[PDB]
């Protein structure tokens, strides 16, 4: 596929104006991969530039770049909406949406927001509900389990905490 | 204020994709 080797070019010249503090070449490159995955129209684009969008949010989170992080919150929900306009297969929204609300939960949990890393699980819990799947609870637990890991990593005992709460709550 | 921005923003982001996907199903 010609359309993956697109978004890993501007993936590169993303995460690396995410270090220098370049924030108006991560606008650029971000918004790009956005016309990328809109173009296209396939499930594997949009979902794609959410890697992207995860990337550059790591990368700016590691270098102090507050604000690209923020842009990079921004692109994650215009992909998701974008999705909901684009496809038609009401799964592969399900599977677009946790995987965007797990990529601002893994971003929340190095903040240590705890209490957008509540929401985070609060809101993956209930998109798990209206669709009923045993694919949107497979997602759901992944979203405790990336919360749980990497808030062990940073040593932000708040969210270890809610995220084995939550944890235990669906396993009922 | 800057991380208060950032934790503002997480939540809307969050709320406005659950509202989404609320009114497709």
């Amino acid at each position: 596929e010609d359309e993956r080797r697109e978004l890993e070019k501007v993936a590169r010249k993303a995460i690396e104006a995410a270090r220098e503090g370049n924030t108006d070449e991560v606008r650029e490159q971000l918004q790009r991969a956005l016309e990328i995955a809109r173009e296209s129209g396939s499930e594997e684009a949009f979902k794609l530039a959410l890697e992207v969008v995860r990337r550059v949010a790591e990368v700016a989170a590691r270098a102090g770049n507050v604000e690209a992080v923020k842009e990079a919150l921004r692109v994650a929900l215009e992909i998701v909406k974008e999705a909901m306009e684009l496809i038609k297969d009401p799964e592969a929204i399900v599977r677009l949406a946790l995987e965007a609300v797990r990529v601002v939960a893994e971003v929340a949990a190095r903040a240590g927001a705890v209490e957008a890393v509540k929401v985070a699980l609060r809101v993956a819990l209930e998109i798990a509900k209206i669709a009923g799947t045993e694919e949107a609870v497979r997602l759901a637990l992944e979203v405790v389990k990336r919360v749980s890991d990497i808030a062990k990593k940073a040593g932000n005992e708040d969210a270890v905490k809610e995220a084995e709460e939550v944890r235990k709550k669906i396993e009922e």
